[PDB]
């Protein structure tokens, strides 16, 4: 595929780093013609199929295509692609917002009511990724960010998509790859990855989000693949006393060994905890509440 060969300073005035990768860099720009903000995101080529400083072409463009393609309001939209002898860079929407965890860290409470209010936020964006049959593989708290703090009612929006697949009928796909408290078994024991890995950082998402615990981290990075591939978790007490039945529900059927027996995206959606049937099941949710003390801590 055929990127903008033009110089991007050309088209834009870059400024300010917003973040970094191991490969990558992204800064804050105006384009010139409209005077609008975008993010830059620079990706550095490897140029050399021996070098290990780099990213793959193959994994650019994968990226790149999946980009194109998405058109939602709580996933991130690509804007233009540019190219140059060392670099690809990427014209994003400008996402300003910061991270979820860290603007719920700041509030004085959190009942479950106004937790799954941004909860649905970011189960419609998998809804709509999982409709076009895309699994993200990198769903956790630093790739859920807010379009703008400052708003009565915050966007959510999902970033990252450098381990998105598109899934293909006919070609099992195995790989070992993301962070290991997030990630499902199945990609700890190199088999086959679909759509309902996804489900399974959901389920630990929202452990974290009622809680401001990680349900499977261990003392070293063996100890919590092990945790993951026995679905080694607990509700404790300490962190668990003010959480409803139908939220533990919620969990315990997305954090599933068996990924065919795991609670999909559209099931998720019409789970009581989400969409009350009727009467005090409103109530659970709508009474109690996450332990701010505890969730604190963990976004420190
Ligand atoms: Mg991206
Ligand atoms: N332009
Ligand atoms: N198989
Ligand atoms: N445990």
């Amino acid at each position: 595929t055929v990127f903008r060969q033009e110089n991007v300073d050309d088209y834009y005035d870059t400024g300010e780093e917003l973040g970094s990768g191991q490969f990558a860099v992204v800064k804050k720009c105006r384009e010139k013609s409209t005077g609008l903000q975008y993010a830059a995101k620079f990706i550095k080529k490897r140029r050399t199929k021996s070098s290990r400083r780099g990213v793959s072409r193959e994994d650019i463009e994968r990226e790149v295509s999946i980009l194109k393609e998405i058109q939602h309001p709580n996933v991130i939209t690509l804007h233009e692609v540019y190219e140059n002898k060392t670099d690809v860079i990427l014209i994003l929407e400008l996402v300003a917002g910061g991270e979820l965890f860290d603007f719920l860290a700041e509030k004085e409470s959190l009942t479950e009511e106004e937790a799954t209010e941004f909860l649905k936020q970011i189960l419609n964006g998998v809804y709509y990724l999982h409709s076009l049959q895309i699994a993200h593989f990198d769903l956790k708290p630093e790739n859920i960010m807010l379009l703008d703090r400052n708003v009565p009612k915050p966007r959510i929006k999902i970033i990252d998509f450098g381990l998105a697949h598109k899934i293909d009928f006919g070609n099992e796909f195995k790989n070992i790859f993301g962070t290991p408290e997030f990630v499902a078994p199945e990609i700890v024991n190199y088999e086959p990855l679909g759509l309902e890995a996804d489900m399974w950082s959901i389920g630990v998402i929202t452990y974290i989000l009622l809680s401001g615990a990680s349900p499977f981290l261990g003392d070293t990075k063996q100890e919590t693949l092990a945790n993951v591939s026995a679905v080694n978790y607990e509700f404790e007490d300490e962190y668990f006393s003010n959480t409803s039945a139908l939220a533990k529900d919620f969990i315990r059927r997305l954090l599933v060994k068996d990924p065919k027996k795991r609670m999909t995206i559209q099931d998720s959606l019409q789970h009581p905890w989400i969409k009350p049937k009727d009467t005090q099941q409103a109530l659970s949710r709508k009474a109690e509440a996450v332990n701010m003390e505890k969730f604190k801590k963990f976004a420190a």
